[PDB]
């Protein structure tokens, strides 16, 4: 009577494995879109990445 | 000749508000790409570091 709360217990610890191989999906989706519009970008403006750190912390 | 005169410094006239022109066009163009750039790395959560990763790994 215990080893049904157990079992739901089995059956959410599944659903979030499911969330989580959708959560990396979507990150990974993100993560291609941002490389892609970065170097969009820097194509359009003829920009480096030394032109990139140049102007947001030239000392790092 | 000073008919060429005339129009020469006419001509220079009109070089000289290009050249200015030109330089608040390389100012803002700057200023853009800057804008641009922190806004993308703003939306996805992006520092310099990643950028760095990304593109020199």
């Amino acid at each position: 009577r215990l080893a049904e709360f157990a079992a739901a217990e089995k059956a959410l610890q599944e659903q979030m494995a499911q969330l989580e191989a959708l959560k990396k999906d979507a990150g990974l989706k993100r993560e291609i879109e941002f490389e892609q519009k970065l170097v969009g970008l820097m194509k359009s403006y003829d920009k480096s990445l030394r032109d990139i750190i140049a102007i947001l912390d030239p000392k790092l």
